[PDB]
């Protein structure tokens, strides 16, 4: 059996609303509904990883694991393995794969975040779930950030806390947060953003859906628009919408939105809106393809309709070579040239690089740069030549070019992280100077810049 170079992912989000699911939800699995749906002719074709969140979940454990199990053994007549099941409060995690895929997967870890302080301790954060899919590294967050229209920044801080303090993927990586431990990162969940506009337009909204004239609502939706303003989700993707809002619904139709305050809301209106949501960020020039993005229309239990999304995900081989694992390849080796950072830094202290990837034997740290005050005021730290020649585990080209290196920048001082990110080796040409580029984020937040220029030796 030759060893994929692509999966499918199929990534669920539903808010359960406290209510046990009805007794068919096969239409989520199948893509099946409002917006980006699956064609007819893949229903039976399973997906190689299901990954399903729930929110407000009342079921145990074992109760929905039979239920997802006995969904996909209709669909497919394929018995799934739980690779991991994880629940926080009522904020739960299922992944399931193949059976053919048990020894693909290895390094399966857990965790979960609980947002806020006393008060707004106790029922919203985050679960997550990441392990190895053959040299891939997969990481998936459900998120049940906090609630009501006029909250959208206790969500964006809801975020901020969840990607600094889920620990998730290879201990390791201690510089650098979930957003860049994975190859592919999906995060999903009820994230909560509503369609911010005025209460007295609540039935002009539900006309504007009625008549699938989403444009106006989504030019509103807090989530696109704090993205766009770079408060959120910086460096995420997110397929567009066009589906319907997926809550607040009447339970047991979907023909009705229940938005007028009741004692019930807290006397808050709940104007339609996109609470339910899958994002995702993939290491640069990887293979990422969303596939469909949508919500059902028949599973009415709760007051959001669940939602779907999947993917075609690129994955590479578990390499083996005469070398390595075990030993270095002479024949490759990674230059760096006329390298930069820019950091939006008031600090002084010198810094200097570190360089991780699973193509290294271990990380590697530079020596200092050279600090220069930029001309609109940032600190440009220099490093031109004096970075070091990386020494990759292995030389081929066909796995070489696939890799990535992670970079932190980090303070003499006290040597913690000023900024981290990643630069593909999916160059167009080896033994060739060519440009690169990645932005610097601490916290999931942008502070500064990496520039300058790569020569990548392979075996060919
Ligand atoms: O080549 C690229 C360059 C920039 C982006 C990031 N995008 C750009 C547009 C946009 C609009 C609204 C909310 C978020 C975003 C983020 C993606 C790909
Ligand atoms: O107020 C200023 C006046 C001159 C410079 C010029 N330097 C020179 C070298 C260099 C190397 C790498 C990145 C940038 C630069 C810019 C900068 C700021
Ligand atoms: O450590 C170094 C890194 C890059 C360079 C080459 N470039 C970088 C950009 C720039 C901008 C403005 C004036 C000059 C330059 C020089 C030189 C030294």
């Amino acid at each position: 059996q030759p060893e994929p170079d692509m999966i499918t992912i199929f990534i669920g989000t539903w808010n359960m609303g406290n209510a046990p699911p009805p007794k068919k939800i096969t239409s989520w699995f199948l893509s099946k509904g409002q917006g980006k749906t699956r064609d007819d002719s893949a229903d039976y074709i399973p997906h190689d990883i299901y990954v399903i969140g729930t929110q407000e979940d009342p079921l145990s454990e074992k109760e929905w694991l039979e239920i997802l199990k006995h969904s996909l053994q209709e669909i497919t007549s394929v018995t799934f393995k739980t690779v991991a099941i994880h629940t926080l409060w009522n904020i739960r995690i299922v992944v399931l794969a193949k059976p053919e895929h048990e020894n693909r997967i290895s390094h399966i870890c857990t965790d979960n975040v609980k947002t806020g302080i006393a008060n707004t301790l106790g029922n919203k954060g985050a679960v997550g779930v990441s392990f190895m899919f053959n040299g891939t590294s997969l990481g998936f967050v459900n998120s049940h950030l906090t609630s009501g229209s006029e909250k959208k920044l206790r969500r964006n801080q809801n975020y901020m806390n969840i990607l600094r303090f889920l620990a998730l993927g290879d201990k390791k990586l201690s510089p650098f947060n979930i957003t860049h431990r994975f190859t592919h990162l999906f995060w999903f969940g009820d994230l909560n953003y509503r369609v911010d506009l005025p209460t007295w337009e609540a039935e002009t909204i539900i006309q504007k859906i009625k008549q699938q004239q989403y444009a106006d609502l989504l030019s509103h939706d807090q989530l696109l628009t704090e993205r766009r303003e770079q408060k959120v989700f910086l460096h995420f993707e997110e397929e567009e919408i066009t589906f319907a809002p997926t809550y607040r619904f009447e339970r047991l139709t979907r023909d009705k939105y229940a938005y007028t305050k009741q004692k019930a809301t807290g006397m808050k209106y709940n104007l339609p809106s996109w609470c339910d949501r899958v994002l995702w960020k993939s290491y640069p020039l990887v293979h990422v393809v969303c596939q469909s993005y949508g919500s059902t229309s028949d599973i009415m239990t709760s007051d959001h309709s669940p939602v779907f999304a999947t993917f075609e995900a690129g994955v590479t081989s578990q390499f083996v070579s005469k070398n390595g694992p075990g030993t270095v390849d002479s024949q490759g080796q990674i230059e760096f040239l006329r390298c930069y950072a820019t950091l939006k830094t008031k600090s002084q202290t010198k810094f200097y690089l570190e360089f991780h990837s699973s193509c290294l034997e271990s990380f590697v740290k530079s020596q200092e740069g050279e600090n220069e005050e930029g001309s609109e005021g940032e600190l440009v730290v220099k490093f031109g030549e004096t970075l070091p020649k990386l020494k990759p585990i292995i030389s081929d080209p066909e796995y070489l070019l696939d890799q990535h290196i992670l970079i932190s920048i980090k303070s003499s001082d006290s040597d913690e992280s000023y900024g981290e990110g990643c630069i593909a080796l999916r160059l167009e040409a080896t033994e060739t100077q060519l440009p690169i580029y990645t932005p610097l984020t601490h916290h999931g937040e942008l502070t500064g810049h990496f520039q300058g220029e790569i020569k990548l030796q392979t075996s060919q």
